[PDB]
């Protein structure tokens, strides 16, 4: 019969700026296996986006982007669909009034799909998207028996200082009540610590757990070992990148400039998004010999990451539920260059594996201080030993093509037992 | 690339029929072939879309047969209905901020949706429910955006009535009203002469935005045939209606809190009209009519819940002197207009308050009787009735017929939206 | 800084009276003295401070001397009752996101202005009406929120019954149970050892953030007395029950959408008990209720706004076999607690269904009869209640009123919330 | 018999970074005198002040200034109160749920102010109050009865290229509808500009609409005229060239929907040899910095200054004029500064052709009205050069006599007191 994913992303065609993009990016790629796969099982696959529409003066905006992806699901039988979300789209959030419009269009585009369809898996995602659930199934009447939802990508909790907003709280609190309530809403977990959180946080019936476990494409070119001829090209000892810290996102990159006071011969090297005030002023107050990088392309980190001369990649976000980058650094360094460390909190011990694959670090400025000393410590071929179970770890548990099949294929089978019933 | 959709965004009329927007649909769709016709003749492909919020198969009103005729007349022709999400349990075709924010939200999804795939949009959008399209629409829909206009129309809250509506309305349309002067595309569709000039007035809504969506009557249902005597006395045998008198006929919803349809005016004025017998027949039953009608020794015939065929007898009957219309403030009665189509070859002529659209509809005089709200001056307007000869009372009732064939053919009327809401399309490229 | 305040958010209880909230409140002022005193002793010189949603004078249950009344015994006191905006017509009593939203901000305010002329404030807040006020006060609140404990009752959404509550309730009650989780100053105030569970199983409610408020009765109030046979024969003379028969009792509200009260299942389950006669005494009449009953060829004495003078003399008779409690899934009725208390010389013995708080109140069969919620059963629970020996009926009886006296006194029940909530204010310290 | 006023505010006390606050301010140091006036009408006056919660981490935080202003209140028998509006405390505006929050905390701070007194007449201010007056009038009844409302600061309206929020739009659409539904409710306009435009947009009838006129308080010691000595010593730090004309401009920083148009006169300088722009914003302006670097003009940029250095810029012989190219002020009390400390030394004005600015200069003889460009805005600081010495003095002295005869705060409360007791006293 006639199977649709609707995927409903905050952001990943118009406009990509953050991991829900690169999800998109990386689950277009995937697609046509996913609908060889899925055809061998009987199902004839559809994929269906839906996107809050943005216009063109937004961040990130890119209209041949946009272009691509359209023509990208055309192709194929498919659609993606911008949706009305009550703003100016210049950003891909907002409080209450952006979340309900775009819920309830995203929910119409759920029941619009589920109505010229025999069966639709509702992947959403976000605080966003959370009450497409709850919309889609108690209005839905017998288009609404028709659909799965898979509700991915975060649940509000109380792991990090910075409180959400009443919004996030309302929205993330209905889809609950709707994985509770109805035996045709799972929530999508994308690592081990949210599964366990949100089961404990939320109450979420193990049944209604569903994974969409954070991974990468490593076979993807950008991810390929490079010659040190390569490297010393591009980058003319402990490295961390992302996002700016703020507000509610504390990516512990002053937990390495105070605990490189103490280091002897350390030199932290951050690539952070937009250019850090903050960081240089904190690098100054201990006259660390830090490195501060701005808007670096993952040509130049992978190469900076699998230098002899870097002994570390290190990972300490206050709460991050999913952390692709760790491993990202794992697959690239599976030759030579950075052992990562991790800290104790969020996906990043899973990344890990607890101690075997990477080293964990407590959050402080002196176990981070240890924890560089305690990799430092190790032998050859111990380097040797942890750098070769990093590379199969990510190859055996954080493999997009295989979590995302795996997405699918409890998806599917869950359609199948609730509509058994 | 002459492919034209109008968008119907309307809280029932499929799913649903219980009021005035459900009876629009369906005259809607009788039109839909004609007016694909009449565009086609200047140059566009015409196409029908109806959005309408999903309801729960309980709810008051619910036939899932004329949901599938309705869904199968539009597919028939290149057409859809579609339902949407309003963020409620779809027992009730109304809400507050949930309710409208949703629908408008999927109402707005899905004018974009049809501009995606046609040359050429009309969003006509009605009541606070679907008020805040527009501004959704044109706010966020980019170069989609550039293809719709927004005709919305049913309603804006308003202060000539005792009824205060609730803040969710008044938002709403305080919304809508924002955007027609922000933007060229969004007019609001105007239904009467007096909403016209009450909405220039009260919203400062541009003239430019004022477009028109003239309410009207299918003039040429069956309901609305001419009825021979032998057939008007059948009907109305059985209705309490005296031996002698002369009937003055007055119908609709019981006069409540906020809505004054204003029959105790005629009972009040029945007192010093010797040989007039007001037929009061409202929705559900009247204790108090019948208390003040006891009160005055007027002799009443009131009744509680007619068939339009019965009162379609009584106002066609020779025994009928008129048909009052004396509401505080209608934007838009059809009521009527009805009296006037049906009594076309014999019965009432219509008395009229000079409220609301009720002038118009008589012409100011010409068409029927204009009375002020006073039980002193309706009894002057029964005896100005009584006083017309048979040949003033002639011309009186082929002027008000001939009105509604000229000013309330609903098949005009809607013609008349399309023709202008196209022109208009074309004055802003 | 001995001045410590409880701040109760009530939806109902002073204007307006007319269910469970507004008998919390009565229950609840009548002690005010006793807790006072009792407080005093732990070192808290204690006022009380009622807040209420404004009404319109014609809301249903507006009583403009209760609200003098508890106006003046506040004032009395120290305290104050206050009026507060809701962003409504006044006139409901409930609502959706706007009338929560409203209530909840305006709930917070007075918390926080009373917690600024007191030293501690324990604020009460019931219903989903006001769930948004513990986050709202201590997300903002400042160094006055960190004076605060908050005792959240009166329900939170489950999945334990058909109906489906509403986003707004959902909304609320999902930001109160974050809250509760999130901060060391939000305690849940559980209404029964059902509650208990569900809410910690639901909404993981902590342990530490769970404080007794359970349901109960005045026990020693006048109308709870035990009667004399002469007085009980003369009351129940005038409800017209059959000369012969034995009763089984049920009263409370009409049961509507949202609320099975099983009235129905007693009168299908009457169809197979020879000489039972069901008594239903309802909040207004029921007429589905006496088409089922005539529908089943089923002989039920049928009433509505009965006094509980008269439902006491009913229940304490000795024609009564049993009186029936068999709700879809009450969170906390207290009615099958007054049963027990009143019937503790003579008359019923309950019979509960085994959802929601009845299995808890009946001590799961040891005070009265546990049934499952369908006909054969409750008609197996009637049999097994006539089934049962002389001894175990008394054992029953006994065990019954004990159950009240340990576990569902109103005066202790009051006592144990206040002392929790002292005991947690000085644990947060 | 006891009147109260009731100030809706949603800055002023806790935080002070904008107009409202300035109002605020003014408004509490006028306070005695007001009550002595209105005591002149029969009426004892309190004043009650309510102001979102703010945390202390707020841009403009200052718990000193809270106290103070609580305690000037509760020692002339009135009160400040903190108020609840569903939010984080760090920014003193929001969406629908700050607005609807703060709206209905701000009415029941009006139901409480009028169960204890005889008469109210709660001012309330921008969007965050708007639904205010309905909700009081909605669900107070007889306290309702002694409530004049007078809504002021703002209208959403079409005179900006960016569109205000949905938010806005209905909450002010809101306050418009009870306008002119309810004889209790007013909108209290700032400008001559916002009298007209108000009206003419939302349909509110005159009868409906208040003075409530922006002004400065003209004898506060902020105002005082600086000697040369004082000037030279203020800006020795601001890090002006030795040579060059300034034209000058302060302000806060330009943001999505406020174009303070300090970028048109940045364009406009690479076509005025000689004049340097002199621009303090609120917080540090790179934008600018990056504009003044394009178009290779040296521009002074600063930022968090006082008013007592911008004063002596302004006096200083130095300044040729001070530039005000709002896309639409409303009621910007910014060039009435200028004309005032300017009134013996210093700068005239420039003001753009919207919103109040040609009310504030006379439309062109209190000042030089430009249009928004950079050619129109080049070609007005030409023209303030080619003045005649005496056309300067006259126009000089014109300006400060305008801001004597329109923009006085102390008359313009007391107009706005006492249209507020008439209008109290009609309504009965």
């Amino acid at each position: 019969r006639a199977l649709a994913f609707v995927w409903l992303m905050v952001e990943g065609a118009q406009v990509a700026a953050g991991g829900v993009a690169g999800y998109v990016r990386n689950l277009l790629d995937e697609q046509d296996a996913l609908r060889d796969h899925l055809a061998e099982r009987g199902w004839s696959v559809e994929f269906v986006l839906g996107e809050p529409f943005y216009d063109p003066g937004a961040p990130g905006y890119d209209e041949e982007r946009w272009r691509r992806v359209r023509e990208h699901l055309a192709a194929r039988g498919g659609r993606a669909v911008r949706l009305v979300s009550d703003s100016d789209g210049l950003d891909g959030w907002g409080e209450e009034r952006f979340f309900h419009a775009l819920s309830a269009t995203g929910a119409q585009l759920v029941l619009d799909t589920a109505e010229r369809c025999d069966a639709v898996v509702a992947v959403s995602g976000t605080s966003a998207f959370a009450r497409v659930p709850g919309m889609v199934q108690r209005q839905g009447g017998e288009l609404a028996a028709k659909v799965l939802h898979v509700h991915t990508f975060g649940l509000a909790t109380h792991d990090t200082a910075h409180v959400p907003s009443p919004a996030e709280i309302a929205a993330d609190g209905d889809v609950a009540f709707w994985t509770r309530q109805s035996d045709r809403v799972s929530v999508g977990y994308i690592s081990r610590y949210t599964a366990e959180l949100y089961a404990r946080t939320y109450a979420i019936p193990a049944a209604a757990l569903l994974p969409n476990r954070s991974a990468i494409p490593r076979h993807a070119p950008r991810f390929g070992v490079l010659t040190e001829e390569r490297i010393n090209e591009r980058i003319a000892f402990v490295v961390m990148w992302g996002r700016n810290s703020a507000p509610g996102l504390d990516k512990g990159y002053h937990l390495l400039l105070e605990a490189a006071r103490d280091l002897p011969g350390v030199v932290p090297v951050i690539a952070t998004r937009r250019p850090d005030p903050g960081l240089r002023r904190l690098a100054d107050r201990y006259a660390v010999p830090a490195v501060l990088l701005d808007d670096q392309p993952f040509t130049h980190l992978s190469a900076l990451l699998q230098s002899p001369r870097t002994l570390a990649a290190a990972f300490l976000g206050e709460a991050e539920p999913g952390a692709v980058s760790p491993m990202e650094a794992m697959w690239v360094a599976r030759e030579s260059g950075a052992l990562v460390i991790a800290a104790d909190t969020g996906n990043l011990p899973e990344v890990v594996d607890d101690g075997a694959a990477g080293i964990v670090t407590r959050r402080t400025a002196a176990d981070v201080a240890d924890a560089v000393r305690r990799v430092r410590k190790l032998t050859a071929d111990e380097r040797r030993r942890m750098r070769a179970a990093a590379a199969a770890r990510v190859r055996a548990r954080f493999d997009f093509a295989a979590n995302v099949r795996e997405l699918a294929d409890a998806a599917v089978d869950r359609l199948a037992e609730v509509s058994k019933l």
